[PDB]
């Protein structure tokens, strides 16, 4: 049977969030952005109210806690959409929310449309690793605390136990299916390898992110006040390489 932690981080997993696209008159790039934008404040909150329930994340030092979720949020973010893109979709569409599915024809920009076959190698990834919910709720957790400031945290003893604990608890998920002692260790690599690549895919969306958002008036796109601040608040310094990303290998 499924085992508690993995039983409570499916119960805390947000509800369905609604970009609230106006899905009658056609994209442009700028409002596409827009909305992306939305939905991605809508997100951000979904992001803290879970973590607020997530075993414990309380317990940490409230800087770092803030820290954790403004380092990890895109990450979060590209990790849910594969998860949903897969689902939904068979990794064939990106499903951003049931409200914006975006297939190949309404990707025209081509640095979005780049940006976008960047993200869909998740979906892919999934797909063909056919990856579990129980394995992906773990490996969430394992997003969250995937990336840490080049000093520490303040509560860093804590931070590690917790990590540690979803480690664990990612190898019981694995065990649910991948039965014996090599498949199971051979599998803990792959999916801990997807974790590791992460880093890489995330600079790119990061970089393209802080882009769009200093040239936002000039592109007529619009960041929302909660996304303006996190973005404000770290993502020059994320950038610029000022964080100590933890890697499962080498
Ligand atoms: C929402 C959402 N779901 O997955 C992803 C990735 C998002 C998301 C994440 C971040 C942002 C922030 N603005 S943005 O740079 O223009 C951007 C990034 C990064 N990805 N996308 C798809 C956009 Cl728009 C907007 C949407």
């Amino acid at each position: 049977l499924i085992p508690p932690l993995i039983n409570l981080l499916m119960s805390i997993e947000p509800d369905v969030i609604y970009a609230g696209h106006d899905n009658t008159k056609p994209d442009t790039s700028s409002s596409l952005l827009t909305s992306l934008n939305q939905l991605g404040e809508r997100q951000l909150l979904s992001v803290v109210k879970w973590s607020k329930s997530l075993p414990g994340f309380r317990n940490l030092h409230i800087d770092d806690q803030i820290t954790l979720i403004q380092y990890s949020w895109m990450s979060l973010m590209v990790f849910g959409l594969g998860w949903r893109s897969y689902k939904h979709v068979s990794g064939q569409m990106l499903y951003f929310a049931p409200d914006l599915i975006l297939n190949e024809q309404r990707m025209k920009e081509s640095s979005f449309y780049s940006l976008c076959l960047t993200m869909w190698q998740i979906p892919q990834e999934f797909v063909k690793l056919q990856v579990s919910q129980e394995e992906f709720l773990c490996m969430k957790v394992l997003l969250l605390l995937n990336t840490i400031p080049l000093e520490g945290l303040r509560s860093q003893t804590q931070f590690e136990e917790m990590r540690s604990s979803y480690i664990r608890e990612l190898i019981k998920a694995i065990g649910l299916r991948q039965k014996g002692v090599v498949s199971s260790s051979q599998r803990f690599y792959q999916l801990t390898k997807l974790l590791d690549n992460l880093h890489d895919l995330v600079k790119q969306l990061h970089l393209y992110c802080l882009n769009t958002f200093i040239q936002s008036r000039a592109l007529s796109v619009e960041f929302p006040e909660m996304m303006s601040e996190v973005i404000a608040a770290q993502l020059p310094k994320i950038l610029a390489g000022m964080v100590k990303p933890l890697l499962f290998h080498k």
